[PDB]
């Protein structure tokens, strides 16, 4: 159950984060949990460590640009960071607050919420299990999804690849910065696309 | 005349050049030498070193794997360089059989013909015309080329900013690695979109 790895139940949890996100973005972390499990049962994933993160993955999503500053002074994280914003903050800040909200010590469960967004050049296969769950969950309507779809039926690793390559792909369109650590993700996963 | 900076005249250097590239290459470089001149003009850069820096940019273009791996060796050279090719070799390597060759020692002129592919983080102007005229030169037909000449005819920071976010944006969607100093380029960069 979830409280093997939190304070609270699933469905005291699911009360507790009803107020602190709006209903589209619960809906997903719904939509994340359930295609995590798809993912974890299809990969050799713990399925309950998956939904877990899944759900999980967004808690941090509405945190104040405030907020996160004073996470990452308290936390002494990497000074950088505070040139970023939301986007980034969310997993990679985001789990402190996750943290200490819910008690959540799990290294595993941490490490996949914390680059559910960037990856890494090094990821479990939880981490891939959560970027990838994230991105092709039932509720997203995106152009593409439905290849990203079918790579992540056949291959975690380059399902990875192709959500990486898109975003990169993407980011550079709309001429928005591109955090580094995930031109790190996509070096080292690109070759999966051949 | 090009002889304050190389060991042969313009001529000369046209002949030997012919020998090494093919004729679509050396027009290539012919067209840069060109749109170097017209942007330095433009922008407050010594036209002799910009036309120079121009011709040359792509002078060790059709040099071998192993001859770059040589020159890696020999100049002890970022031990990460081997992980690559050609692309980023031509400049970033390039630039030591260039000085071999033609007796080239100019900081300047070596230093925006290194960085004509991936750019840097921090660019001179002379860097900043090298890198757009290689885009912009008049032999080059790709879609979009209008609106890079455009911007180019307006600002050299945007047009800089403008040619790296499309190539961030075609190396991801083909699949390519990205180098990642390319990246330190784009983000220095973007903001000049706006
Ligand atoms: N390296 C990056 N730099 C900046 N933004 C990024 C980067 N990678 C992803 N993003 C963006 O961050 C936003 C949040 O992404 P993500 O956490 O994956 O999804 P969600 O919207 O469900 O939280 C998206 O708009 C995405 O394009
Ligand atoms: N960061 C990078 N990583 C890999 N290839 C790159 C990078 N930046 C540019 N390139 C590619 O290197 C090739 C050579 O580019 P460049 O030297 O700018 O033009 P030219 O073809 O005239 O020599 C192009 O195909 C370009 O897309
Ligand atoms: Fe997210
Ligand atoms: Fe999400
Ligand atoms: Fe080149
Ligand atoms: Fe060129
Ligand atoms: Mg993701
Ligand atoms: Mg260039």
């Amino acid at each position: 159950s979830y409280q093997d790895y939190i304070n609270c139940s699933r469905e005291a949890l699911l009360e507790k984060m009803a107020e602190l996100l709006p209903e589209k973005r619960l809906t997903h972390c719904l939509g994340v949990e359930r295609a995590a499990m798809e993912l974890a049962q299809r990969f050799g994933v713990d399925v309950e460590k998956a939904s877990l993160a899944g759900l999980l993955h967004d808690y941090a999503k509405k945190l104040s640009d405030q907020e996160f500053l004073v996470l990452i002074d308290r936390y002494q994280l990497d000074p950088d960071l505070k040139n970023w914003g939301n986007n980034v903050w969310h997993g990679m800040v985001g789990i402190y607050k996750i943290q200490e909200d819910l008690d959540l010590h799990d290294s595993e469960i941490l490490r996949a919420i914390e680059i559910h967004t960037v990856g890494a050049g090094q990821m479990t296969d939880l981490d891939k299990v959560i970027y990838v769950a994230d991105y092709i969950e039932h509720n997203r309507a995106f152009p593409g999804v439905d290849v990203a779809r079918e790579i992540a039926s056949l291959s975690l690793n380059k399902a990875v690849a192709y959500e990486t390559a898109r975003t990169v792909e993407y980011l550079a369109h709309q001429g928005f910065p591109i955090y580094p650590q995930t031109l790190e993700t996509y070096n080292a996963f690109v070759h999966y696309l051949k």
